[PDB]
DNA sequence: CCAGCGTGCAGC
DNA sequence: GCTGCGCGCTGG
């Protein structure tokens, strides 16, 4: 499965081929503008490439690299949470780990694996994706 | 000036 | 189903 492409330019189109990345930047995008988030996320992803480099990461320095974005806390402590999960629990879809809810859980099922048809999102920019997949089909 | 909002989620 | 978390961003 290769998910294509779109005029939508989600970030989810470019992390697909690591679950890990694709999941960490959906937890950058909870109630934050992806024009803030993403920067960070790039610089996050140069510290901690890895779930192994994030399950052992000191939340304090991941919330400096937050501070900016709000929700900085919370999310520092929940990516070092859903990391170690993420290599821990014997998990099929991400919904299973700590920080990833329907939201991550529908990028995943459209964006790592070919269940886009299955999925009913109802997060703004996934939605006009999903859309847009059903629209441009065949 | 200052309220509303961003590709949510866990926990109660 | 409700609530806390949360900044920086944009607009009457």
């Amino acid at each position: 499965w290769t998910p294509p492409r779109s005029p939508f330019n989600l970030v989810q189109e470019t992390l697909f081929h690591d679950p890990w990345k694709l999941l960490i930047a959906t937890i950058f995008l909870n109630r934050t503008s992806g024009k803030m988030a993403i920067p960070v996320l790039w610089k996050f992803l140069e510290k901690y490439p890895s779930a192994e480099v994030a399950r052992t990461a000191d939340w304090r320095d991941v919330s400096e690299l937050l501070k900016p974005l709000g929700l900085y806390d919370l999310r520092a402590k929940t990516i070092v949470k859903f990391s170690d999960e993420y290599l821990t629990k014997q998990w099929k879809y991400p919904i299973e780990l700590h920080g990833i809810g329907k939201y991550g859980n529908d990028s995943y099922r459209i964006f790592c694996v070919n269940e886009w048809k299955q999925v009913h999102p109802e997060a703004h920019k996934l939605n006009k994706y999903h859309d847009w997949l059903w629209e441009n089909h065949e």
